[PDB]
């Protein structure tokens, strides 16, 4: 339905599961994109299977990589002209208690989940500010960053970090006139691939003690909230936490 | 873009500003819809400037009357075929504090925001539970909701009230496998010819410390989120508030 | 440690459970107490229980009863002088889904738990503002008024409805230099002889996906917080919400 | 009135204002007293103003530094037996909204706010684990935790992330039968002689539009929520948030 009119968007972690249905669900509703992952074998696969070079394309990116990010910026800006939408998406998890959780761990968790986000948001607002564009950053942030849970410390203070420091620079740009919005996305459990690699995982995810809905959401779930918070249709939305859980956080 | 395929929506308070809206965009998403209000004489210029019979319908009716919601039920699938969607926004606003409401001005309030709430969320539930319609209820619970307001007490409690009950009916809903969802719907400060008939009311709610964008919304900002939540895109959202206030609540 | 030296304090629900424990550690820190409550036989034992009439007394009183109120503060000041502090404590449930509730239901729980608390704010802050009282409005306002539960759907309106009026009272007493604070107090599940008496009640709210600790509380733990917040040791504390739960809310 | 019988608490940054406070009301509560601090000039004398050596101590520490975390442990229980308590209250402010933060600033002020509740927090459960001691880990986590500042990006990542860490360390203690509990504090402005030596703040603070109020606390409000927390009376509370912010997010 062309929601996405015009739109320029870069999606980190955009070559696998919820990064890939946000990426195709951009380019069906008419943006040009932008995804990012770690590795080229992938990208490039992932890039091809979703359209053809004009609507999307692959650059190869750590988030947790500062300087990459600029180049990443101008890449997308080559291929597709100025970019208005960002979504950090690239994430990892450690299933570790915050008592077990070894400091190396703690830090690589961290460079990803929140310097990425922090680097993308950042570099966002300079080069999406002022354009007339209605730029949209979508931090994704989890329901793990509304709860606790025993087994995610250090995901759960990276998730905490995203929610809140989404909202200082939402009330930034709001405050400056500067035609970027801010938000996050909280995803519930989501079935990709990954979570089916692991015996057991949707049965215990699906009990109602975790998902009252009593079953697991589907990539496609979070796509659709980040087409809504991409699109000008969301232009008085900013600083805000929007949940797609199957009720987790409910209860 | 035919979001709203096969749905058959009623709207309360779908006369005016924000419920006119959310019927003009569910009705160009390809719902059918009934609106209601307690004014014949605006409900029945509302849905003929909305679209013809076959599309849209009035019916009058306080939501705070029990018994018209078994007849505004009837009434909408007699016109339309089985309600998949109920949006509850009729409600009232009193300028009181706590301190100065009366137990008259109280119980209105309440019989509109709460009563009215209650009564279309139980009612909806018997009426769209085990039909495979995708079925949405919609329930508007503010900002104020969320903050306090010195001056909206009553209001206040309302909204409160609808924002956590909400989630007691999704919960029982995703645990009992109804196929319907309930979610929450907090606007920030909209534009009507309402807030146009009070002079300054606009300009206070505009100064960067009410709402940081430094203007209020328009009741499309509405509209869009309760398309999302009627489609079958948010098929895994329940128990959740979505936030469209400008920043408000975000400081 | 006379935490409460001078204070005068009307707990509703006082002759029972969590309100007994409250009026218990009022009196231990120093406060003069009027505890409320349907039955007189109850009510005269409870007081008499805890201390002499020069500490406290019992008023017999439905919170729903408007008129009441007004004689509940008279008898209170004539007894131990200008009333400081009021603990909004009585309350009632319903063990019905929001599907499953008759408006009488409906109807009845509101008026105990919604009516009663507004009744009590209100009155509070006619007759403890200004007087150099250190005043102190605490309204009991539950877990189900963070997270909904299935089968508590009138109460979750309810406690929705007290976490967030209180807050509008909290702001104009505040706004306006009243020297009246207003605050929320969240409990978890609580042992009391009403648990004790419903077979596989405690064993059930002490499983580890309700109550993290894996077993409940203890009315004390609720008397505690209640100290603190009659206390000018929280003279900065207003709008607040404090939740005293074994974890409930946290996962 | 003894309230922290027999309790042995670390406080990091307890050298001056809020820290101060803290340590000073949990030695008038009978605690013993580590206070830690960057600067030996300043906890030499800070300890010695509070009492003698049986009842207080200072050690030199910045809570970034890993390594130095296991010397103040020690050192704590070789002074005054095995630690029942730790408030991690060391923090540092970045005046940067997210746009203009240098990476620099960024990471030395995740290493004191967000690594340095870590080390403490993940030390802590080690240490004070399984002993009957009715530990309690307190983590200063801010308003800033709640809401966003335009000029305080870092900040805000920072506190957004101690509070939903915090959750996970609660759950993971309760679930494992630790004896230890884990809760946050969130301050709103409270006056220091740093906030005395930056010129029209506190006026700026006490604005209705910032805090409700209309002045801002003082150490000893965030002292008293402390002792609570400390206090085997909170026995039953973990995971929680508890706010002392003159209504600044009540609104
Ligand atoms: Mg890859
Ligand atoms: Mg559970
Ligand atoms: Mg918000
Ligand atoms: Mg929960
Ligand atoms: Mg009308
Ligand atoms: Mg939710
Ligand atoms: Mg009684
Ligand atoms: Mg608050
Ligand atoms: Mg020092
Ligand atoms: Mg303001
Ligand atoms: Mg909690
Ligand atoms: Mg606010």
């Amino acid at each position: 339905s062309n929601r996405l009119d015009g739109k320029v968007a870069i999606i980190t972690g955009g070559t696998l599961g919820i990064g890939l249905a946000i990426a195709t669900k951009f380019v069906e509703e008419g943006a040009k994109v932008m995804i990012t992952g770690r590795h080229s074998d992938v990208g490039e696969k992932a890039a091809k299977s979703v359209g053809t070079p004009d609507q999307i394309q692959f650059f190869q990116h750590d988030s947790s990589d500062e300087d990459g990010w600029t180049k990443l910026f101008d890449a997308t800006e080559k291929a597709f002209g100025p970019v208005s939408t960002l979504v950090n998406n690239a994430g990892i998890a450690v299933n570790k208690s915050v008592e077990e959780t070894t400091t190396a761990e703690w830090r690589k968790l961290l460079a990803v989940n929140l310097d990425g986000v922090f680097f993308g948001t950042r570099l966002g607002i300079h080069r999406m500010k002022n354009k007339g564009l209605g730029a949209s950053i979508i931090n994704m942030s989890s329901i793990e960053g509304f709860v606790g849970d025993p087994s995610l410390g250090a995901y759960n203070a990276s998730k905490g970090a995203v929610r809140i420091m989404s909202k200082s620079a939402a009330l930034d740009c709001a405050l400056k006139d500067y035609d970027v919005r801010v938000n996050t996305v909280h995803p519930g459990y989501i079935k990709t691939p990954l979570v089916d690699d692991l015996p057991g995982a949707e049965e215990a995810m699906s009990q109602r003690t975790k998902t009252p809905m009593g079953h697991i959401g589907e990539p496609n779930d979070i796509a659709y909230i980040c087409v809504y918070l991409a699109s000008n249709e969301s232009k008085f939305a900013t600083g805000s936490e929007f949940v797609v859980d199957g009720g987790y956080t409910a209860q």
